[PDB]
C-alpha cells in the first residue's frame, strides 16, 4: 500500500499540528524519480494500537482516490518509527485561514474558481459512493496556484451538517451538498464562522424554524441563491454535485451575471 523507504524522506520543518501529532514539510526522493515536496504527518510518543490504526485509516481511504481536487497520497511509513503519512504539499494551507489572511483581496471570479474546484472534488467523491460527512473550509487545502483540494479522510460538526443527518444520522451525498452550501458561504465571506456566535442548539432550532444564512457582503445574488438551493430541508430537492459544477461553470463563462448584488 505504497510503503516507502524511510531513507527516501527528509523532514525539513514543522508547519502545523494535527489530530495525532505534528505536520511537517519535507522532501521525497525515490530511485528513478525526481525529488518532490511533501506534507508529512507523524505519529509518535507512546500511542495505543487503536490510535495507530485510526491514524493510518486516513491513508487507506485517501489512497483509493485519484483526482486533481482530492489530496494525493504519496505513501506511508509503517515498517519503522515514527509512523508517517506523506501527501502532496499545499503551500497555502487551510482555506478558511488563507481567506481570513487575504480578506477582500481576491476577485469574485477567483473565489468562484475555488468553489468550482471544491465542487469537482465532491462530484468525484459522490460518483465513487464516498460520503465525506465533514465538508468545511477548514478541511479544504490550497496550493500555490490557488487550486483547492478536499482533505480529511480519516462529535458531529453541527453547523455544517444537514438537518436530517443531525436528527437521524442519515449521511448521504445530499447531506454533503448542504455542507457544500455552508462552504460557499465561508468562501464568499472570506472565512467568517457560520452562524457567528449562535450555539449548536440555537443553530438546530433556527434551521428548523426556516432561518438561513444571509448573503455575505458583496456576494452575487446568483451565488447566494445556489446556497439556498443546497439548504433545502427536503434532501431530494437539493441539487446534485454535477449540477452544482455546471452552474459554477456557467458563472465563469458569463461573468456579467455575477454583477447583481443585493
Amino acid at each position: 500500500a505504497k510503503e516507502i523507504d524511510v531513507s527516501y524522506v527528509k523532514i525539513e520543518e514543522v508547519i502545523g499540528a494535527g489530530e495525532f501529532g505534528e505536520v511537517c514539510r519535507g522532501r521525497l526522493k525515490a530511485p528513478g524519480k525526481k525529488e518532490s515536496c511533501v506534507a508529512i504527518k507523524t505519529l509518535k510518543g507512546g500511542y495505543t494500537e487503536r490510535q495507530r490504526r485510526e491514524f493510518l485509516s486516513e491513508a487507506s481511504i485517501m489512497g483509493q482516490f485519484e483526482h486533481p481536487n482530492i489530496i494525493r497520497l504519496e505513501g506511508v511509513v509503517t515498517n519503522s518509527m515514527p509512523v508517517m503519512i506523506l501527501t502532496e504539499f499545499m503551500e497555502n494551507g487551510a482555506l478558511d485561514s488563507f481567506l481570513r489572511l487575504n480578506d477582500g483581496q481576491f476577485t469574485v471570479i477567483q473565489l468562484v474558481g475555488m468553489l468550482r474546484g471544491i465542487a469537482s472534488g465532491m462530484r468525484y467523491l459522490a460518483e465513487m459512493s464516498y460520503v465525506h460527512r465533514d465538508l468545511a473550509a477548514r478541511n479544504i487545502l490550497v496550493n500555490s496556484n490557488l487550486v483547492c483540494k478536499v482533505s480529511d479522510f480519516g462529535k458531529i460538526p453541527i453547523r455544517w451538517t444537514a438537518p436530517e443527518a443531525i436528527a437521524f444520522r442519515k449521511f448521504t451525498s445530499a447531506s454533503d451538498v448542504w455542507s457544500y452550501g455552508i462552504v460557499m458561504w465561508e468562501v464568499m465571506s472570506f472565512g467568517e464562522r457560520p452562524y457567528w456566535d449562535m450555539s449548536n442548539q440555537d443553530v438546530i432550532n433556527a434551521i428548523e424554524q426556516d432561518y438561513r444564512l444571509p448573503p455575505p457582503p458583496d456576494c452575487p445574488t446568483s451565488l447566494h441563491q445556489l446556497m439556498l438551493d443546497c439548504w433545502q430541508k427536503d434532501r431530494n430537492a437539493r441539487p446534485r454535485f454535477p449540477q452544482i459544477v455546471s452552474a459554477l461553470d456557467k458563472m465563469i463563462r458569463n461573468p456579467a451575471s455575477l454583477k447583481i448584488v443585493a
